[PDB]
């Protein structure tokens, strides 16, 4: 059991302490090799073959860089070797709970398959971590390196998911800044983002403009309303606004690419159709479904992107409907993108209303004669909440800064102290509509229903509206 | 025959022999001795690159864009002659830059000769004329199918704009050709694409705009009776990002507060040297640094080397200028005091710039001060940051097409894209510096500065509470 | 109907003609999304997650760049749009025959599982291409775009695998240069190498020093012994030696990494143990095994890296032995590397002798006290043939060059006309030894047998010889 | 008084201790901003605008990374903060002695201008460092941060230029510290790692050596009673590749035939200017270009600027020098005729270089020729290509360790690595050029050249059968 060096193309040669190597070399960690980081995005950006495994190594590594850098510059914080290891382990294990195709599984499939549960991959990560530890004899290995499992397991879990006065048990207040490394609940400025920006960009073929290494150099811990927090140099404020701008830009260009999303939707659909028939063996030989494997970590261990191919290659007549959806993916007979719009004014589309939207689009009465009627079943309506990670809030209002002439003194910097060219709002909704019927006449009709629906709901005019529905767009006074 | 040249940004590029003849002149080779980012090199040490290599890059990209349009749309009748003219314009577009590039036309000439309205682009047109005439290039143009009466004019118009349909070099059915090198309608041009990529490579800041993607999706469509370059509808987000990147490169690098003060110091040294340096132009006439812009033979010999000519001089008359450049090398720079912006609808007008150091020195901070500072001790640098068209959204001046009707041009408004985009497209930054560098002068300069910000109802400096703790409580709006 | 653009991180935005899009959007092509380019190398270099799919797009694209560039510079060659499409399709389809974990499948598994057949992934690519065309109605689509399927399918196949006097039917000798793009049988200078150099490096985190774009700019077709062939500028000769040096260096640093190879070996072992029990359905419902799916393209279509996980997640008691080997991979209880050596002198280890080598290692008699005796079954001996792509030959002796003052005149350039610092030989063998028993005492013993065996065979001294076997290495004066 | 961070595109954000900042902010250091790293190479590779200044920052930084990494992994070595600063200073100052156009100045000009002296830029760096320290009051600043100037100045100089135990600055138990900046035992030093990475970034050729990996695997072990830097055994292949890369960068870039002829032309102009240019040194004494190396105050003012000072001069005495530089700017370069190498055991010695143009002109090609050419018309450039230690394999002078005994040093021979490695480690290339550029002179120059190769039993030029079809059949060995 000695330290390993591993060559990562994003971070270079990184060092893994032998405790981390023991954690990595388990079935529960290695599972992340079989889950694509960007899910259906690989079917649009062919360089995006990367898996959660390598992202997880990167987050472990960066978490270690940030806590080491803080410890070197500020010995008064009393960051111990034990703290450093716990922060690295949390970085390493933070995404253990992702399911097949990553964001698809907790963003689309589980909410549709099991609308009663409130589940996130982060909860999965905590449960999977527990199962990793318990089934591989890791507690004695922790003790061998000076960790205290009652306290430190709890600390690690709290870093990943948040709390399970001062709500944490794993560390006291004098170590609060340690909870801001892996997953920053105050403002989202965390090393998870820095790894995925750099790694996704390298694979996508879109270039990263955020400099995380610069941020680490300028980061300090300062007292802010009587808690010790990570603060940035004042002159980095512009770079932080740019960080969130980059995040939003990566969601627009890649993560919410309209076809990447429809592939995720189709896979979700196939999983919903397969769910009654696929059996996954968990603890004590009990049988779980795709939707219930989240309840038993032994089952969930075996639930990866492989399930796609298990369905695609099946012959069972019961899986026929699921299998045909995946066949449609491989022949590229995808549901067709019709367009994009947004609400106007103070209108917000609520999650309770999502299910009713296909019916609304099909009920629009385009004032043009139509040969084809389309039914609700024929439309998909995907509502995407785009923000700066804190709903309507400006995350930079929850960051603290310091100045070169008083480096222990935290200050606030407001938006108006930076620039007038920044966003005026921090949240918005995009609505994408697609049609399951792909023939030319159905598609012409779907465009008319769509643009009419936008007019009826007082949504923004689709960008191509005048071209795809020339007879509809003149009817709307606010569009001309 | 063609030459190949290896550029680190674009790879191996081909130069037509007419371009090679233009490059191999004193007028073009001059660009090897003018830093792209001027004083920026004194802050970002990778930014050693010169205007020469930027110019090759713009020539190359100009050629890629016009070739791509011609291949996709043969009905436009883009000729080999048109391609060469566009390449030449890209190659020669920055011939007019002076020592330290933006410093020379942005700071020095306006101060040295406030009566003239000069730009490097005007310089590029005059330098091009002088390059052609003094190196026998007109017959070589003819040899390759160009018509110099028409094409020289076309080339110049591409660089500087017009010298109803205001252009003589090409008719309306070729208006798109004027949108490649320097796009007067919206600023979306290959010059930006080269400098984004090249500056980033050298600065150590990463480029996020994909120019190659833009070229693939570009088409020419009819818009209000002219053939113009349009982009695919779905690229609109990427164009907003393009201008966001431009603004971000100005914030991080080009307007870095110390890069600018170095540019200011060099400008100061040039103003102090201007009466004493003689540069010989055409017919043996004698020019100064500030007048060499009137004669391209003189201007040919004015490059960044003038910095070292002053620094190494022994002439007592250049003592004052020389001492400023010595201060740069010891890093005894004028000191940054801080940054602020106007509030509300307030605009600082160019006529008022000269009065601002006096205003800062006239502030009466209610604080005990060892030193009184005079107007001459402050520099107040006002920077106009925008999306290239003052208050306007340049995306309102772009045309788009949709996949289902690719010959039909459309407009896309800001509200059709995103609510997270900027609400304004122009703003002003105000940096204040002090020429007196000792600890007590600097403490005082901070008090005058923050008090001035309070008095003018400008934004609170980011470090205001720390540098002037007794001043910032006075102002209710902070 | 129309062209698609696709964004690749290595080549940027590439354009795909609609005929290529029809070929790509088939089960037979999309299969390549589930086959890792570097196989077991992903278990060593975590950035090497890339699959054969994206490599195939890249080779298609570069094949098109090279043939377009030749056509633009030399209209007299009469390169047609039809030729361009055929070269693109060949580049796109060249690796359709790879199996699970790529080089593992044709380099290790098939040779062990079916030693009677002479099979390569390239043969697989030809058969898979035939099956792709026939089962997706591609022939009429080819006709729609000006291709002539009798001739052009044959041309495409020949570009991939070679011939199936002038031995080719798809194109004549005045177009011989077209066979030098995707897979160059004369000297190995082909666009396949250029894509994988660039793509592997980007993912591995090792940097590429070969500039393929420069090579394309300087490439011309010239007459050489009555065939039209691709020639390089004279002054590029250095860069071509560097190309093969880079290839060799990527094999040393990554592709033949000792642990990447042992993982490939372990997976192969698990597949051999699973082979009797896994059923893959092929044409007419017939059942194939892992080792026989190469005989039926409908079965082979469904044979990808997924088989690893099918074994790993199985519960069938019959798959227990295969499953346990894959569990050993996941816990990193790997067969242990003992060391590396090479033959000396004139000695060449022949393929017929590979199987006898573990027995030789176990028969060595190290004069050292050992608690554990090891048997032949405990050693793995992996022999790797490292060369410049043409066994003992210098591939640069099979390249033609031209000079700036006579660009249509082909010439030869010998090694002595370039540099005295170049390699003296172009082939060698590396011998890696591993031990299947992983405890510290077995490993100590394995090192003594290994170093003694090297001494006995007069192989090169292992680099760490003095440290791992201090009592053995003094016996050998020449060490 | 506080640390500075600087953004370099090769190494990222690097930290500079305030003592380093004081050294950098002097005229003697800042001088390096005006000397191109690759000299005339910029006139072939237009991305290669980089100067010695940024290379020097990089070497300072890497020197610091290597010594820090050794200290972190091996606390028993007792590397102090003082040792780290001294190694950084040496890295930073190691190239202070370069002259105009870098390798051109000490490789071509000084040897020709002053054949009696044995001068290297490294000697210059030591003298320039001494002058930097003494004229900027640096010794008290060193003391303020824990350095001992009697000892540490000596240590710093020994690291730059070299020397029982021959060093005075540090004892044997710290010998490894002398292997960071300039490694005299085998050449594996951080100077190479910076220039590989930085040159590649600017040239547009990609670097394949991973220096960071080497740093991770580097350890100090006892070797024949000295503590030395050793590499992991399995890195041996990577080290052979390192020297292969060095050779490959010399072939592609640094010894590019046209880059060298430009260096030669500039050298020629400097030789013609040398009697007439005056550079003021200490106490107002006057130096020449060739003598400015004797006085650091003069040498401080000798940079690439001298090129433009000559080009723009009007003095009649500089006419010949000026005309050569004009020929560079119009691209009327001496023409490359070809390349060959000696055969067998033959080595061309430096004493014989001057006689070679005469030999080429004395060859008697049995061919009808329009022009007879004289010795003065040919340039013969002889280049020594090696792995940095003449005929020796530098890997024979490296020590390694194994994972199972990391404190135990071992040797690894070439046969333990690969049969595909080089069989020799040194060779000579001979390039011939002609000063007469017309077609008939050039035809003749090719005939003399190929005949000369045949007469001396040199290798057949690669294009020999094409440029001299009547000459190459005479030689049986071809
Ligand atoms: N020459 C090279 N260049 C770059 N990366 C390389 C490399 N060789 C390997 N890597 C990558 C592969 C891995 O990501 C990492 C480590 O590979 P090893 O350093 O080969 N270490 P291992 O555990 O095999 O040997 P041991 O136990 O004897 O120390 O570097
Ligand atoms: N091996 C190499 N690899 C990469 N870039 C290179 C290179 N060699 C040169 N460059 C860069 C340097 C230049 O930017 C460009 C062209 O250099 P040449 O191809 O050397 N052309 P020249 O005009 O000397 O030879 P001729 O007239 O005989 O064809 O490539
Ligand atoms: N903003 C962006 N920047 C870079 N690459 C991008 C990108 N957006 C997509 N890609 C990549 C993803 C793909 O690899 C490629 C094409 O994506 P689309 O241009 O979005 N084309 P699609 O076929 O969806 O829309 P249509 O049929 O309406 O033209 O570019
Ligand atoms: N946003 C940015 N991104 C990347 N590099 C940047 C940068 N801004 C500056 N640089 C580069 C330029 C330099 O190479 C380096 C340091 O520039 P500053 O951090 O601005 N430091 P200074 O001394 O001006 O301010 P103070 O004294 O208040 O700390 O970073
Ligand atoms: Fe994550
Ligand atoms: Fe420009
Ligand atoms: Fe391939
Ligand atoms: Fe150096
Ligand atoms: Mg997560
Ligand atoms: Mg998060
Ligand atoms: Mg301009
Ligand atoms: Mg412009
Ligand atoms: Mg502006
Ligand atoms: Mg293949
Ligand atoms: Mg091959
Ligand atoms: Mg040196
Ligand atoms: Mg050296």
């Amino acid at each position: 059991d000695t330290m390993k060096v591993i060559n990562d193309p994003i971070h270079g040669h990184i060092e893994l302490h032998p405790l981390l190597v023991r954690i990595i070399d388990t079935p529960q960690f290695q599972r992340l090799r079989y889950i694509k980081q960007l899910g259906g995005g690989y079917y649009v950006f062919p360089g995006a073959s990367h898996n959660r495994f390598e992202h997880s190594l990167g987050v472990g590594y960066l978490a270690g860089c940030l806590v080491h850098a803080l410890g070197e510059k500020q010995p008064e914080l009393q960051i111990s070797e034990r703290d450093v290891l716990c922060v690295q382990i949390a970085g390493l294990c933070h995404d253990l709970g992702h399911g097949p195709f990553s964001a698809m599984f907790d963003g689309r499939f589980i909410p549709l398959a099991r609308p009663e549960v409130k589940w996130t991959h982060e909860q999965g990560s905590v449960m999977m971590f527990e199962h990793l530890i318990n089934s591989n004899g890791i507690k004695p290995v922790m003790e061998q390196y000076g960790l205290i499992p009652e306290e430190d397991i709890c600390f690690i879990k709290e870093q990943i998911v948040g709390p399970l006065l001062w709500p944490y048990k794993g560390r006291p207040e004098n170590k609060s800044f340690l909870y801001e490394i892996v997953s920053n609940k105050r403002n989202g400025i965390d090393v998870d983002k820095w790894d995925y920006f750099a790694r996704d960009c390298h694979h996508l073929g879109i270039q990263n403009n955020f400099d995380y290494k610069r941020f680490i150099k300028f980061a300090r811990v300062c007292e802010v309303d009587n808690e010790l927090r990570i603060c940035a140099r004042d002159k980095e404020v512009g770079n932080l606004y740019d960080m969130f701008h980059t995040r939003n830009s990566l969601h627009r260009r890649a993560y919410q690419h309209k076809v990447g999303n429809i592939i995720d939707t189709m896979i979700t659909d196939a999983f919903l159709k397969a769910d009654d028939y696929i059996e996954i063996t968990g603890a004590g030989g009990k049988k779980y479904r795709i939707s219930t494997a989240i309840d038993d970590m032994e089952a969930y261990t075996k639930l990866t992107d492989n399930i796609f191919l298990e369905i695609l290659y099946s012959t069972d007549p019961k899986l026929k409907d699921a299998r045909e959806i995946l066949k449609q993916i491989e022949y590229r007979n995808l549901f067709k993108y019709v367009g994009e719009t947004q609400p106007t004014g103070q209108i917000k589309i609520k999650r309770e209303d999502y299910e009713s939207l296909p019916k609304e689009v099909a009920s629009a009465k385009p004032k043009v004669l139509l040969d084809v009627k389309l039914k609700a079943e024929d439309f998909i309506v995907d509502v995407i909440n785009m923000d700066y990670g804190m709903q309507e809030k400006n995350p930079i209002d929850h960051v603290s800064f310091y100045c070169k002439t008083a480096p222990n003194r935290a200050i606030r910097i407001t938006k108006n102290q930076v620039s007038q060219l920044l966003p005026e709002k921090f949240a918005e909704q995009l609505i994408r509509v697609y049609c399951k019927k792909v023939d030319r006449k159905s598609l012409y009709a779907a465009r008319q229903y769509f643009v009419q629906w936008c007019a009826d709901r007082n949504f923004t005019k689709p960008q191509d509206g005048d071209v795809i529905a020339p007879l509809i767009t003149p009817q709307k006074k606010e569009w001309n």
